[PDB]
């Protein structure tokens, strides 16, 4: 889910600090991911690692900031400068949430045979859109 | 396209001030489009004519604003007042723009035959989203 619906504004941006100072530390160049574990009875964060990489759940976020990760990466190693037009990327202070979105994965694990995957001929699928 | 990518701020709101007041003039309920001529040469507006209904563009809108209409259109029936989250839209102090969207539909128009509509089993078809 992105935006993380249980956290207050004042949990949103202590994370979002954490998260720049390790990257800075760390000197990162691209997409990376900076995992915490929340503890719900205190409302702590606790660091527990980075991601290095695009992570199949980015899609939440692009949908909620409107910011095209894989084309931002591929702009940053071409050189461009987060904040310029050119990086796809805006300025801190112009990146913005716009609504709440969830990702689920569809796969053929099925939930009555103890989530064995199934397998074999698909003979028919259509998504849903809209 | 939305929105008209040939608008200034300012000619964007002049329309907007000229539908607001057709609008209210015909105590207008539910989704409806007033349609306008623009002279290109003059940048002068021209109303044409209300339609009275959904159209088959509202889709652009939808995703540039996160506005559902559809689901307006119907909370409004309903008997809900617009500005309330029980009516699905915003007040329209908080009715934006986010970005830029075009529509496109595809259809058994052929460009090889006139665009005469094909017809006929279709043998294959998957779609492309991201
Ligand atoms: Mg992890
Ligand atoms: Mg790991
Ligand atoms: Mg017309
Ligand atoms: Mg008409």
């Amino acid at each position: 889910r992105a935006p993380a619906p249980y956290l207050s504004e004042a949990q949103r941006q202590e994370l979002a600090a954490y998260s720049l100072k390790i990257a800075g530390a760390t000197n990162y160049i691209g997409a990376g991911t900076v995992e915490y574990l929340m503890d719900a009875d205190t409302g702590k964060f606790y660091f527990i690692e980075v991601n290095p990489r695009i992570q199949v759940e980015h899609t939440v976020t692009e949908v909620v900031t409107g910011i095209d990760i894989v084309k931002a990466q591929i702009h940053i190693l071409d050189g461009a400068a987060i904040g310029t037009p050119q990086s796809g990327v805006p300025n801190q202070e112009d990146i913005r949430l716009n609504g709440h979105a969830l990702q689920c994965r569809v796969t053929t694990e099925d939930p009555e045979h103890n989530f064995i995957p199934d397998y074999g001929r698909i003979t028919a699928y259509r998504s849903a859109s809209g």
